């Protein structure tokens, strides 16, 4: 689990949204895994808006952070599971690391920012949805 709040919106997996998020519904993104609703209070995360390669991300099932190499956003085969059949998800980053289900939300961070958010793994990889190109998110 975990989420990212950037001024009055909330970014979460939308495998995770809640029956808030859905009633709040600003955007969703099947073939991405993102949702985003909005909030009241004010958020003060800040969005990476760059091309880096290396950051920091969560990892819930070992209570660590872990620094990786990740690769630019892209089509990936991401295997069936009961919230989607087997299809390229868009915007994926993949780099070597570990991630179990619970761990999706998990946020990925470089020096500029907030870069995404844990969305899938297996295979010793994690993989992220990037949330650098969502512009609007910043007003
Ligand atoms: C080979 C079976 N296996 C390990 C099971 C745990 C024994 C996995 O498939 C597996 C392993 C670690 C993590 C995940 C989560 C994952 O990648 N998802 C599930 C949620 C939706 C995601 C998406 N963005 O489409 C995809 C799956
Ligand atoms: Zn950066």
């Amino acid at each position: 689990s975990g989420a990212i709040y950037v001024g009055n919106y909330r970014v979460v997996n939308r495998h995770l949204a809640t029956h808030n998020d859905w009633a709040n519904l600003v955007w969703e993104d099947s073939s991405r895994d993102l949702l985003v609703s909005s909030t009241t209070a004010q958020g003060c995360d800040t969005i990476a808006r760059c091309d880096c390669q290396t950051g920091v991300y969560y990892c819930s099932s070992r209570r660590k952070h872990y620094p990786v190499s990740f690769s630019k956003p892209s089509l990936i085969f991401v295997e069936a599971s009961e919230y989607y059949p087997a299809r390229y998800q868009s915007h994926l980053m993949l780099a070597v690391g570990h991630s179990e289900p619970g761990d999706c939300g998990g946020i990925l961070r470089c020096q500029h920012g907030v870069v995404g958010i844990v969305s899938t793994g297996g295979n010793g990889l994690v993989g992220f949805a990037d949330v650098r190109d969502l512009l609007w998110l910043d007003e």
